[PDB]
């Protein structure tokens, strides 16, 4: 009844839900960008973000599970789902001041959901956690079975 979670390494993680499973990175990289990219303001957006129906309740779920606030917290960035490039949906932890308390919460929410993570976010910088669904061009190789078969699924 719950999505299943695994976790790789530090950085690596994922989420099945369903058939679906997803890609999730904790990096302190983006090339998505805000005004150009979606903003993803209410659960229903997520649908702009992924290509198949049956993805959206477990990329909410998880939202969720980290302590995202819907009403109140900043939206989720994701790539329009009419790019070929793939998905990616994105979580902006920065420690900096205006992501910082947001940050600390979704971070508290990784911890909570893997215990065996830890903080690789870096004052000052950016850091965010990143979500591209197996299967689309976006999760490159890491779907593949030499990676999922270290996962229970
Ligand atoms: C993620 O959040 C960080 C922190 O708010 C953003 O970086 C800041 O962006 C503002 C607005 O342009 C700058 O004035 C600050 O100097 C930036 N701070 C740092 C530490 O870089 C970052 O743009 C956000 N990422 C995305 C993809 O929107
Ligand atoms: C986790 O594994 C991936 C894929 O092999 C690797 O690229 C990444 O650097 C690893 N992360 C850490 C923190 O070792
Ligand atoms: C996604 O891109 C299409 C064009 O490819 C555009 O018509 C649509 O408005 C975009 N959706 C969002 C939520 O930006
Ligand atoms: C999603 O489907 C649309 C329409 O079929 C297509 O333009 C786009 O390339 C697809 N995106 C992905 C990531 O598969």
């Amino acid at each position: 009844e719950l999505p299943s979670l695994c976790m790789l390494n530090n950085s690596f993680y994922y989420m099945k839900g369903g058939a679906n499973i997803f890609l999730i990175r904790v990096s302190d990289v983006s090339v998505l960008m805000k005004e150009y990219d979606v903003s993803v303001y209410e659960p229903e957006d997520l649908g702009n973000c992924l290509n198949k129906s049956d993805s959206s309740w477990a990329i909410h779920w998880f939202s969720i599970a980290l302590g995202h606030d819907w009403l109140m917290d900043p939206p989720m960035l994701c790539r329009n789902k009419t790019k070929k490039e793939g998905s990616n949906i994105q979580f902006n932890i920065s420690k900096a001041d205006e992501s910082r308390v947001y940050g600390k919460k979704i971070r508290n929410g990784m911890r909570h959901l893997f215990r065996g993570f830890y903080d690789p976010c870096e004052e000052g910088k950016v850091c965010y956690v990143t979500i591209n669904q197996c299967g689309d061009p976006s999760s490159f190789e890491y779907c593949g079975t030499n990676y999922l078969s270290k996962c229970q699924f």
